[PDB]
């Protein structure tokens, strides 16, 4: 009973990390999980090793690439990120659906290796709103913000490669759209044929 | 642009009828409609012509087959039923999603002509429960009930042909399942790219 | 197996009427129905025979009492009302939960004959609010209003006899309360053991 | 104003710990709490003393039994567990409803000492699903899993002693069933007579 | 005490009509009603006198203007429409919130006479979508559609006059938005102080 | 794009801290935040500096007052509390709506400096319930409780200065009332004119 891989991408300031965390709190670990990526970037305050990321040195990441540790890996704004194959295969084979919060470059690598995976792209409801979300608390220089928005513009040009699109205007609407996609996918005949492997056998008698 | 054609089929005793009506009350005529089939069966008490069905004589339906007026037609439960082509094509072109409540024979003909149609099959939660619903008020003979149940079993044989499976155990749940499918499909990239065209242009500088 | 008999009573001005209709629209005829009482009162405008009530003459209702046709009967607000036994027993045996919208006199007679019946009493949120609802469009005389309010107070005296109390302040809340009771009862072990019989056998090797 | 004790039992792999935690996050501490049991078992990673359990040595547990510290205690798969009487009585007398996540042996002891307590049993939706939930991440030997399933089979044979049954097929449905039971129980006339001690006094005037 | 007067205006193609009906089905006649306007336009098929509109002749409506029977009146889409004063004042005095589905001309006259009236404007999600809804079944000429769209644009010019803006993209969302406004207003201090008068007295010793 | 300040006050035992925390978990930080106050009171177990409060010595608080650090400050039951101006102005100017959990004295100071802020007062559903909530786990002396209730009585006399009133009888109802207020306020024409700054421009063409 193999589970389904879900790809979730978005520019910074579309609210993707908060949409996925809120989805996860409604779901037991036997239905849905998130993958823990590897990264070279510094742990932020509040972040714990093995929960959000496995944090590693540049040289250790390199080692991992060279021994084919990764289902996908990429550089994103000055650091490396990747999804280790072993833990993914292991969780999917227990029937769990697994969320991959990754950029468009990782999404592409996943699509070719796992053609069944479903990908969701999240957009902000406008440029004005994107800019206000991107600015955060509002203490970065104009320059640092132009570079941010430019990285976001790059991410967004890749949206058409995804199977679903969520416009995250209003958080609760968008959360509901995300739950709706996963729920609809579980109503697919292949999935249902199984988990319901005969009630159906009992129906056709 | 084009709305999506939905096919919904079910044995009797699966609550499919009330599920579709309930869904329509929450949905504007510009989003979602049901197709008005032609048939030779008699109107039920309190059932208006042109709203549930176009009711015609045996002789009239046979001449409609000759004029090639139907996208599908079939014989179901001792009467003839057909889906007039002109109205489907006309409602779909205005962007409305159109539901076809038709049997498995009909669904096959539509699949061949309209291959992006999506199909929903609806099952009862058990055989005993199927029997309890078919029996209804329990005033019918054992002989009539026997014929309804064999027809139901025969209908259920063809489930594996459909894209989606809903197990209608609890009505509200099954209603949320039908609403869920419709909503997820509207979140697909092909339709969202259309609906949010202006937004996407702005966002990509 | 057997459906559950529900009794619902309330003074007028407690919104009990619309609560029951609203509940029924969300619920199939094979899950939940309302009992059709006989009465001597006139039909209201736009009120059909056999659907809300079986409307009979004073002389006809008196002969129904003699034939022992009622599970309960009583005099309410200057007219006679009764619950025909045959249809209750017949709907209940098909597994349908049946609601009896009857007064306190009726509820006592049913309690004695049918001791697993469950009863719901419905109260207004205050006396002032009760008065505001009773007054309605405010076109009635102070004398008629005076008689409606004494009847309401008399009805409310008998609340402590019922299994459940709903305070109907906010309609949607009170609707969720009525849906909630019905749903919890269906979760009781006696009914769930029946509904999931096949599952339980499998589970226990 | 004494609160209600709720008993929640299930085999491992019916998702009970996750159903109760999610219920609790919707409820303030003046309405609903969980009891903190005593156990001899080792704290898992993430577990904190006094939150999930009071962790104690074998000898300390023994001391507690001998001085009648426990409303119930039992051995469950190679460790001891129990509910201390003092903290329970103290919380219930402040009107809080208290959840006891305990096995069937503890449930029995509670039933005799507190006959008002309501018990809920949770089942998995099938054996296949139970087995997949039981297997977790999927790294235990076949042997260790047969023993797990055998402990689960034992738990499940005791389900008929409970007042309610939840089949935990779909987490959100099952969570809603749990909230529905507590909510229905609060609509009971005894409870309502109190918390609403006169609005009612004001109604009967 | 007094209910609140609501004004709702919208171009056609904003789904305002079905939004108001849908809202009313969830709401008792003692909480919320729609005003019955007089008009000279013909009844639509299946549209009853005194329930949607009081339908009168041109000559009758002109004499109603002379008797000062209207709180507002105006000419809309080639016919005359008016809000009879007596019924508004009479329903409002019984504590009912009354909705006026009227155009911008009407809303101005009501604002001047009734300055605590609250007003809701409803917009379509885009021009293309507005066009798609106006076109409807697509059987009208390009000339008629042209006149409907100029009327819609003219109506939308006056939006900035209203207290509240609802963008009706997704029906259920827009329905929740209309329910939300009504509910928040009932939470204002002036109305809550009235509704919970007895409670507040007790609470303040 | 300036955000809206929300004031939330209540006596102890109306459940205000739990209502606000639950609201916040549904909202991303770019829509809604809570302010972190300064206080001289001791950190409770579980409390962390900079999350719930900035904890400071009596002398440091004094320093802050003397250099005009505070938008509002006050003494509440033997300790000082205040909201620093800088962090507030900074967050509001990024378009975030900010919740201020403060007493009636702070509310007043905020009202004069920021006349756009919206204030919500929460009441317990009765004195009996207030007293039971105030008593907590139930281990304080009668005397300590009379003083508690007396501080609560003082808070409650100031309720009429607030724009909204929530009666927190049932947690989920009250949470929904709180979400409804914020949501309604976002439907106001001033707010909507902006975030929707032309779709509208595109509508009037
Ligand atoms: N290819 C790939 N991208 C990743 C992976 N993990 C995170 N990212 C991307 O890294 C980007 C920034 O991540 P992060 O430092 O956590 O900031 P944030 O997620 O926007 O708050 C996001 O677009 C992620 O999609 C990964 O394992 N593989
Ligand atoms: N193929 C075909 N079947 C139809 C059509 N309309 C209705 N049916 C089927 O014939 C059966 C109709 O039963 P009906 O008289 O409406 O009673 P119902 O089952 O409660 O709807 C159902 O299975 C429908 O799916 C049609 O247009 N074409
Ligand atoms: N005991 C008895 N009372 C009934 C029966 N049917 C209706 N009633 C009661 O008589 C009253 C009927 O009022 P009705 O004419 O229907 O106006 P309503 O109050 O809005 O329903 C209500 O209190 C009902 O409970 C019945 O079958 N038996
Ligand atoms: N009798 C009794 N059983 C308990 C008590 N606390 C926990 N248990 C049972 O111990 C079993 C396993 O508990 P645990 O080690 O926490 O694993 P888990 O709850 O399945 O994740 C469950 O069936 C509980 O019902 C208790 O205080 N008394
Ligand atoms: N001012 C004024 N306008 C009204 C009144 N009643 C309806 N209208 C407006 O006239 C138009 C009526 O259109 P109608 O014939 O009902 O078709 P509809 O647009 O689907 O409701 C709408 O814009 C209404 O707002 C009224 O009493 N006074
Ligand atoms: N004026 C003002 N009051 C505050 C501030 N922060 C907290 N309070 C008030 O202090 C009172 C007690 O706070 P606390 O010690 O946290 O107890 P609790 O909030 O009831 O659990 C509450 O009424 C708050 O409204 C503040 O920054 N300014
Ligand atoms: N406008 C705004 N966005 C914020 C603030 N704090 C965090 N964010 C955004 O919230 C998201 C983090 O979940 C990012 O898009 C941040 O930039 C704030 O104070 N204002
Ligand atoms: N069990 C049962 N099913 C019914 C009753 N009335 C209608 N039905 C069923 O409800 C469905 C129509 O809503 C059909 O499947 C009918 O057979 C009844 O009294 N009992
Ligand atoms: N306050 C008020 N109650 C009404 C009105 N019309 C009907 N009702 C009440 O609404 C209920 C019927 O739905 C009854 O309790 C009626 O008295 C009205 O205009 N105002
Ligand atoms: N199938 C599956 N169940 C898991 C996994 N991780 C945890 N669980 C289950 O989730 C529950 C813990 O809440 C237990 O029933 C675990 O066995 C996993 O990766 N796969
Ligand atoms: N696109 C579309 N709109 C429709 C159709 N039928 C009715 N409407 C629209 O739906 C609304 C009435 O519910 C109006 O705005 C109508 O123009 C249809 O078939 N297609
Ligand atoms: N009745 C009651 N209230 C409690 C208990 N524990 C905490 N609270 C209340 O819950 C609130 C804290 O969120 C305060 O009003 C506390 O007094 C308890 O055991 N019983
Ligand atoms: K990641
Ligand atoms: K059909
Ligand atoms: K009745
Ligand atoms: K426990
Ligand atoms: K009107
Ligand atoms: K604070």
């Amino acid at each position: 009973a193999q589970g389904t891989l879900y790809i979730v991408s978005a520019p910074s300031g579309a609210g993707k990390s908060s949409l996925i965390q809120a989805l996860l709190k409604t779901q037991p670990l036997y239905d849905t999980q998130v993958s823990v990526s590897h990264t070279t970037r510094q742990p932020r305050p509040g972040e714990v090793h093995g929960e959000h990321y496995f944090f590693v040195n540049h040289d250790e990441f390199k080692e991992m690439i060279s021994r084919d540790a990764f289902l996908e890996h990429a550089e994103v704004f000055g650091n490396y990120y990747g999804t280790s194959r072993e833990a993914i295969e292991q969780v999917l084979a227990t029937g769990v659906d697994v969320f991959l919060d990754i950029d468009w470059q990782g999404a592409q690598q996943i699509r070719q290796k796992m053609p069944h995976a479903r990908s969701i792209f999240i957009l902000p409801p406008s440029k004005i709103e994107l800019d206000r979300r991107l600015r955060g608390r509002g203490q970065d220089s104009e320059e640092v913000i132009a570079k941010r928005m430019a990285q976001a513009v790059a991410e967004m040009s890749h949206y058409a490669e995804y199977d679903y699109l969520i416009v995250n205007d209003d958080f609760d609407t968008a959360l509901t759209d995300l739950k709706t996609i996963i729920r609809a996918e579980r109503l697919r005949m292949s999935r249902q044929k199984q988990r319901h492997d005969a009630l159906i056998s009992k129906l056709l008698a």
